DNA sequence: CGGTAAAGTGACGTTAAAGTATCGTAAAAGGGTAGTCACTTTTCGG
DNA sequence: CCGAAAAGTGACTACCCTTTTACGATACTTTAACGTCACTTTACCG
């Protein structure tokens, strides 16, 4: 998700402030070491952190001294840029997990095919008597009816041969098993009563 | 395409055109660059040996880089930028999106065709037909599949008759049985054995 | 949770069992004969050849072949196999794979969109570099505006800015007023800057 | 883009034949080497290709005498078969190459992305002013006019600071300079005359 | 009171460790290869 | 004319090579800490 680097974080937060008004435009720091335990951090740390916002202007320590605070306006511009730009990397973290998932999901895809292709080909192996098959997962009016009460036949053509309901199956169903939605009915017919049983149903 | 190492090379060398670093001041070179930068000594060096070969400094001074000409650092600057991406990054994006979209809907249609030239899918169940051949004299033959009423004699499901050589699947309740033809239905094993009774088989094993 | 050609094998070899081609007293070819009639290893013909086992529809404690076992129960296999693989639930995969991507492209259209919106355009690092002046000497062109001067036609300048009393105005237009004191930031050439030093009775 | 083994290859080019009545039934599919040579193949990637039709039941093998053929109803039904499913298997192959070239772009994406969050950062770091440039690809009324024709501080609010042309700049351009397809145009001002260039030039861009 | 020296503290620089990424090597599998094995056909001899 | 032997070819198999995938190791980068250096302040001495 998001992970910044330490030292920016001390950076950042130290930034802030003095954005904020804590450390004054002029305040002293003779620090190093205190701060360091102020942040549990190793006293070298801390500089780690603090001779980057002096080379960007923001404070000023002559050699073996204290920070002095050089500028507000250019301080709270930087924090601002910087918090603002860091709402600028989450975004660009998101994009990036997007993208990565969506490789996730296209490689899922390739496998899929490949399997989809493979099925075809070894279902087709055999050809005893091959019913044509459809899951009734929409909306329809023709759902909670009868088979009789439907009167599919004279529908659409088909000749329903099984019913799966809840995963369990029913063969040579007759007029007073009901079709439920979700469930898959299996029939049997040329290519325009599959056509028909799709249409009938609202499968597309 | 490319690493941060261009990065430091173009902060330094807007730190060299503002004139954050005088002409001719030294810095100390990779320990100063790792500090600043946070990058490696590694990268750093190849990171000023680019400003180098464009003579914007010199590092044959083992101590440190010393800087030459602000001049160069600011062509450096505008010819990079220009030869980069920064308003056309944007539009290389955007170009990118679109160009997916325009794969995204290739195969969508791609795969409505894969999906339809299946049409239909088969299961090779245990649910294959029982097959009899109504060879015996029965007041059934003569009579269609309606008027017999077969799924509530038999409890059988007819998928299919071959009549002469010839099959009708999906056969209705018009369609006739006559002697001689074969019945294809699914049911059980009690199924067939009421069809086998009904249509006076009970020779068959 | 499923991928196997060994299972293809099985299916196969239990298909032709169940129809009647391999009746059951007769020996199915070699591991390595199968191998290669399937085009695949002998060690996934292994694992075919193991899974009707299993079930039992096979033994192999023979190393001429493999010996057929019961006809009824590759029926058996083929039901559950059936169940188990499953065949539009397989496209119907596909279709929700597909449709969970085209959301996911139109998450990623609307990203890029703030993300490129930002709040403005760009930059170049050009060396248009605005020149400076400070207009701080008599000049009878104090006092009036862009326009009236008509500063682009007098000087070859365009004026980025004003500076007057320490504030600034972008993008003046030709209304804005120049003062003495007021600093003008202009682009142009080093001639241009030369022009604006003149006319501003700086030399 | 197309790989099928050598032996499938052998199995349909001789079952075709076989089909066609050029190898009749009784007729034996003698000459193994000789069938290698028909080819220029190798005699045993020939004879595995005739071990996969002996298999699939095409044609009947035994030693000394050359394949035997055996049913002509059933090789011409698996020849169909092969061209339906072989056709099937390339349109799986192609999808393949959609998810390859939209990864890529992908990764592509990632790159330009990463590198975008460089250059605002970059460009945070500014000096005096940094001018908005937009590039006006898209078609517009106002495109193939003057500045001063156009009007456009009036118009847009922006003071143009420069065009490029063909590549090649005019700093400062006065109101003669016009402004083509393509080029790119530097202007001062805020994100609100930017809002007012971007839809001034046709380029809402969605 | 002023100057000098010493000590202490803060900073800077350099080095090391840890974690992540990339590349190379190795192993497993799938598909082609020649050697061997047997069977059938042809020729010769009785 | 029939039988036997030899030769040629089909049938068989163990193997080898090539390709792909996975795992392991090394390298690189980033962040942290130890150490050393400089500067400032205080105290003492002249
Ligand atoms: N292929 C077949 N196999 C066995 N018997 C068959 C049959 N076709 C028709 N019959 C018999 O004829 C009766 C009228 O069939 P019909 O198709 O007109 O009218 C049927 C049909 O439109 C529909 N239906 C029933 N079962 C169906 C099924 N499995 N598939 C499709 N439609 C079915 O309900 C109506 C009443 O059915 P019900 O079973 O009471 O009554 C059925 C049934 O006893
Ligand atoms: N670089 C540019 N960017 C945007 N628009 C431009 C432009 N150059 C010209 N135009 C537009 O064309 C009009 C006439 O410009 P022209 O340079 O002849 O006549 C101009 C010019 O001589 C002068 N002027 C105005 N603004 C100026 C500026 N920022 N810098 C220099 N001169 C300016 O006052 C005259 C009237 O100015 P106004 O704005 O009413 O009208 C301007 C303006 O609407």
């Amino acid at each position: 998700e998001i992970v910044t680097s330490k030292y920016q974080k001390i950076a950042v937060a130290v930034a802030q402030r003095i954005a904020n008004g804590d450390y004054e435009v002029g305040e002293k720091l003779k620090s190093r070491t205190t701060i360091a335990s102020t942040f549990n951090v190793s006293p070298e740390t801390a500089r780690k952190g603090l001779n980057i916002l002096a080379d960007l202007q923001i404070l000023t320590l002559k050699h073996g001294s204290g920070a002095i605070i050089l500028s507000k306006e250019k301080a709270i511009e930087f924090l601002n840029q910087y918090e603002t730009s860091h709402s600028v990397a989450i975004l660009k973290g998101k994009i990036r997990d997007n993208i990565k998932a969506q490789q996730q999901e296209m490689e899922e895809l390739a496998t899929l095919v490949d399997d989809f292709l493979l099925q075809t080909r070894a279902v087709s192996k055999q050809y005893p008597l091959a019913p044509y098959e459809i899951i009734v997962s929409e909306d329809s009016e023709h759902l909670g009816k009868s088979i009789g009460e439907l009167n599919v036949w004279h529908q659409t053509g088909a000749t329903i041969v099984a019913i799966e309901h809840e995963g369990k199956f029913i063969v040579s169903p007759g007029p007073f098993s009901v079709i439920e939605q979700g469930d898959h009915i299996f029939f049997v017919g040329d290519e325009d009563v599959y056509a028909r049983m799709k249409t009938y149903f609202n499968l597309r």
